[PDB]
């Protein structure tokens, strides 16, 4: 019978920092990590910045050797996996490796890569493809070289559900202790999309913010001057683990994922339905899941992307849950500060949920001068909030009309 | 406890056919889809062959218009998805759509629409990217489109485990009903790798035979000259449906998926270790989960890539697994006939291990001329073999070392 399913390490590259502490740090004091991009000749694109990882060394966890065989993605996954790894204090031995899986998701997985390879392929010809070429694209790569470099035998699978990606591969990863499949799993996702195909695809369908002469201020989630997502890089890992093996190692436990909701919107490929029904029922399916009365919820990390279809959506799906409460909690977006990490926005969010639980501390929404029509919620515009926070909600929401919700905890 | 899981609907797009029935007919009478590549310049390439869906009608299943939006993989995706739900028989109603999801995966994804968007980008520069760029290219837009075509508002994700994707989307789809999540599931995967980044990717790494001068014997799994494998285009879809709900409607059922096994070998990025210890503490997995002994199976549907390594290292697994009884079941590759359709294998691979149990029937490893050096098991080499078949495995072990098996018994 279903087991509970603790966080016991944690792992992160983000625009704010290259681990957790220096990320979360950014966060409450509404840093934000956007800037025009430096790795490329933007000038053809509408979109010339987004929140790069800074001086990222993957020659801190890999030779160079093997770090030249993959994407900038996969090279992400693993830091921050090796990061939750070592933060967990778990030791890999004969009699539980066959117990630790790992499900590591990505939106995109090796968009540069593909793209690189596309170039080789069109100005030179098929001889000049990279033999590394599809094992160090492919998306289930972050869950394989993980497995390969720590020894974990156990399941070993990647999701990829665009934006809701690290949501769902959190939430299905608990599912697989809870179930009694794995007592650990490493989970959450990882994204670098900032390519050519990237910037201009996300451009073509006229997504992404065009602020490019003031970047900092383009992720403005409910401000009524939005104008589209900021698109981010990087990486959140989580070691999830059964309770009471959590419990026989004497683990620190830095909260309780007790509640996961999917659910499709089947409204539109691209579009949220405006009333947010979608996520209203996927945040009702996790608090269900949860065995919680609305009211219990302290803090939502909302997906809160700076679109203007999406941002009103969530306002609207969190008043149809939660009805007069609506008013009690705070919701904010980091993504004011991150940008949207895309299948790796559900890792980075869950991570600063558990430490809002931490800390009990509300991250800021930066950049809302201006709330729009109806977006009339504690949504701690400008400044990080310190409050009672025992439930932490974070939503994702991606194309395809994929939601999903996770519920934490404090664990005493 | 856990609710029984049985397939009440499936559908296909193979080289050996346009549905299921097209598809089998061809499987038993030995038949390849093995053929020259056609309406694409392969002249540089070191393999012009492999495995394509011939004469396939989009517009039977879309109008023009929403096919010009979507990859190839996601056209077959949709038509299996289509046939399996037709097949069914189901109705989704208000009352139940909410009890109806969708896990259909890639291992590739859209690599034929990125090709030919880097051919706009590269060309004339980034405004010649299509708007629907991203929806129309990311592996969960089948769970995606046939969740909005359908209004099915169930568990809404795509998994992407390279060559293991089709078995691991199944095996999970079970798990989502087995433990009340959903009712119904459409589970599954597709692939359309056959452009320039595939064929030159693998090509590169030199993991396709390269035998052009006769196609139809290229993919002969444990044989002793053959020389990596042929890659395959197509589809499969299952209905997935909790017993108590395809009895209550009177749905024809097919047979009960009883064990799913996952395991990482934790070896190499895309050879197997020579034993097989992955695979075969995998199937371990599988048979534990159905509550099976492994002298209770009848068929293994292999993954039988024709790859020097894969088929010897499969040998080695079921020679562990079985003891005495490996002799007793007789294990085939239909890749011998259909080649690898890589994230759809496990899907197609599903279904054949379906039709054996109705059929009793084990379809034939074609091509198995002089069997290698320790490949003295029933291969039912050449021709299919009529037996008694009660319980049947598919396995498939994918790049990164993530392996998954299906227990399917026969239902009455
Ligand atoms: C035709 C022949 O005799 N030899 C040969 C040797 C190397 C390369 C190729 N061409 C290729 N597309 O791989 C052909």
């Amino acid at each position: 019978s279903r087991r509970r399913v603790v966080i016991t390490g944690m792992g992160m590259l983000s625009p704010l920092g290259l681990d957790v502490p220096s990320s979360w740090e950014g966060i409450l004091a509404g840093r934000s990590g956007i800037a025009p991009i430096e790795h490329m000749d933007l000038s053809a694109y509408s979109t010339r910045f987004g929140g790069s990882v800074k001086g990222f060394n993957v020659e801190e966890y890999l030779s160079a050797k093997e770090a030249r065989k993959l994407d900038l993605f996969i090279q992400y996954g693993l830091a921050a996996s090796f990061q939750a790894v070592r933060d967990s204090g778990l030791e890999v031995t004969d009699a539980n490796r066959e117990r630790i899986g790992v499900s590591m998701g990505s939106g995109i997985g090796g968009l540069t890569n593909i793209e690189n390879n596309c170039r080789s392929l069109f100005e030179q010809g098929p001889r000049r493809i990279s033999p590394f070429f599809v094992p160090g694209s492919i998306i289930n790569m972050v869950s394989g070289f993980l497995s390969i470099h720590l020894g974990l035998q156990g399941p070993n699978y990647a999701l990829t559900t665009a934006q809701t990606t690290g949501t769902h591969s959190i939430g299905m990863a608990a599912r697989n202790i809870a179930y009694g499949e794995a007592d650990v799993m490493v989970a959450g996702g990882s994204e670098m999309a900032a390519c050519g195909l990237g910037l201009g695809g996300f451009g073509a369908a006229r997504a992404l913010s065009t602020r490019n002469d003031e970047p900092t201020r383009a992720s403005r989630p409910w401000d009524r001057d939005r104008d589209g997502f900021v698109l981010s890089d990087g990486s959140g890992a989580l070691v999830l683990e059964e309770l009471e093996h959590a419990r026989a190692r004497g683990a620190r436990i830095y909260a309780e994922l007790v509640g996961f909701g999917m659910s499709g919107d089947a409204f539109h490929m691209t579009a949220p339905p405006e009333d947010g029904a979608g996520a209203a029922r996927c945040m009702k399916n996790a608090l269900r899941d949860a065995g919680l009365d609305p009211r219990q919820v302290d803090y939502i990390n909302a997906h809160g992307t700076s679109t203007p279809a999406g941002d009103i959506a969530e306002i609207a799906a969190v008043k149809s849950v939660f009805g007069e409460h609506a008013h009690a909690l705070s919701m904010s977006s980091t993504k004011s500060m991150t940008g949207h990490l895309l299948g790796a926005a559900g890792a980075v969010e869950a991570i600063f949920s558990v430490l809002a639980l931490r800390d009990q501390v509300a991250p800021p929404t930066i950049n809302l001068d201006n709330p729009d029509e109806g977006c009339d919620l504690d949504l701690v515009a400008h400044e990080a909030k310190p409050r009672k926070i025992d439930v932490a909600l974070s939503n994702s929401f991606g194309f395809g009309g994929t939601n999903g919700t996770l519920v934490f905890r404090r664990f005493a």
